[PDB]
């Protein structure tokens, strides 16, 4: 079935590639509509951004949960 | 820069997994507006497939090409 290929594409996608950041810990996420935001850091790396003032790592990526558009 | 990520993905995507039914050749793909469209089989293999009276891996799977939706 075309959706599981894809739902467990995304599972990979989000287990092998941690925070940009610390490296260690995995990325915050939200759901958007039909569309997984996976943004480039945890949340506890995201909020420490902020307070040192560098924003070099802010951004996500969105995937389409479906197999089909 | 997130376009690239999403684009490094795709290209990764692409290249470790083949056509499901032969196993060795690239998937068949096309751009579809916004979307890359995989599809499950290479070309050769798909019009077999017809051929044999075959419909067990017909199928796709569309990816958003940006990084934001
Ligand atoms: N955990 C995170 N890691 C990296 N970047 C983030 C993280 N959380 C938010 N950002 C980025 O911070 C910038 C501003 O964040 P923002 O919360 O506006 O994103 P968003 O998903 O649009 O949320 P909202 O819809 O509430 O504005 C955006 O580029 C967002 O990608
Ligand atoms: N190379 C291929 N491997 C597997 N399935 C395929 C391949 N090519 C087409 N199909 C599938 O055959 C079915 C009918 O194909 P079709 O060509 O209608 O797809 P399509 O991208 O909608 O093309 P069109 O827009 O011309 O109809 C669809 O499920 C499509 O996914
Ligand atoms: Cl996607
Ligand atoms: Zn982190
Ligand atoms: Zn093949």
């Amino acid at each position: 079935d075309d959706d599981d290929k894809k739902t467990n594409w995304l599972k990979r996608i989000y287990r092998v590639r941690p925070c940009v950041k610390c490296k260690v810990a995995p990325r915050d996420w939200k759901v958007k509509n039909k569309h997984l935001r996976i943004f480039n850091m945890c949340k506890t790396c995201f909020n420490n951004s902020i307070d040192i003032g560098d924003d070099t790592y802010h951004g996500h990526v969105d995937w389409l949960m479906y197999a089909d558009s």
